[PDB]
């Protein structure tokens, strides 16, 4: 009965958090290369996929969730799917961790100073000029 | 005769001036208010003239030329005109001052840290907050 309208309103709070990620993938786009999106990852220790679209993807989503942690069981990464966070580690050579959360850890997600000036350094900083005059 | 070739040099470094000046209003607009123009003109100890136009052209052109330094004779502030920069101070409460250059004392623009992170700012940083999975 009143497991719809709690629905609706976990739709609507999701729909709010979908509209924000794309936002931030589409500002993240016109500031940031394929580079400096690894280097973000990286900095914030976490695996670099294959594929422009999972690395923009990763980033943003680190950028509005935190950055995750390690697994907590075997120390891989944790990667998003439709239904949970599941861990993409090795417990050992022959077996693989199974973790799988919708609460994964997660510390603040750090955009260091210089990517912070991204935007500045690439669109508006410019080495002094003299002014010319019309003839 | 070598002086029209010359002309045409200069003409052409003068339309690429122009050009970056047009772009660094055009990026300026995307990240900074009227607000945010004033406080950098005043950083930058610029006057401040009425007219939010006439407030981003000349936060773009310190941005692309330099600060202005007061003028060396009254104190008062230089401004562009098309054929030279012209001071618009008062020598005394009943004379005006009649400084005119094309080459006017500059020293670096300085956009504080900030600003210079403006864009993140507005457009990037968020409060951290949970994922929501579909029901
Ligand atoms: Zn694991
Ligand atoms: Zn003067």
């Amino acid at each position: 009965k009143k497991e719809k309208d709690k629905d609706s309103k976990l739709e609507k709070a999701l729909k709010a958090q979908n509209d924000l990620i794309w936002n931030i993938k589409d500002e993240l786009k016109k500031v940031c290369s394929t580079n400096d999106l690894k280097e973000l990852l990286i900095f914030n220790k976490q695996q670099v996929p294959s594929g422009e679209s999972a690395i923009l993807d990763r980033v943003a989503d680190g950028m509005v969730f935190g950055a995750l942690l390690p697994c907590e069981e075997c120390s891989g990464q944790l990667v998003f799917k439709s239904d949970a966070y599941y861990c993409t580690g090795d417990v050992t050579a022959w077996t693989k961790c199974m973790v799988k959360t919708q609460t994964p850890n997660r510390k603040e997600w750090v955009t260091p100073k210089e990517f912070r000036e991204i935007s500045y350094l690439k669109k508006l900083k410019v080495k002094k000029q003299d002014r010319i005059f019309p003839p």
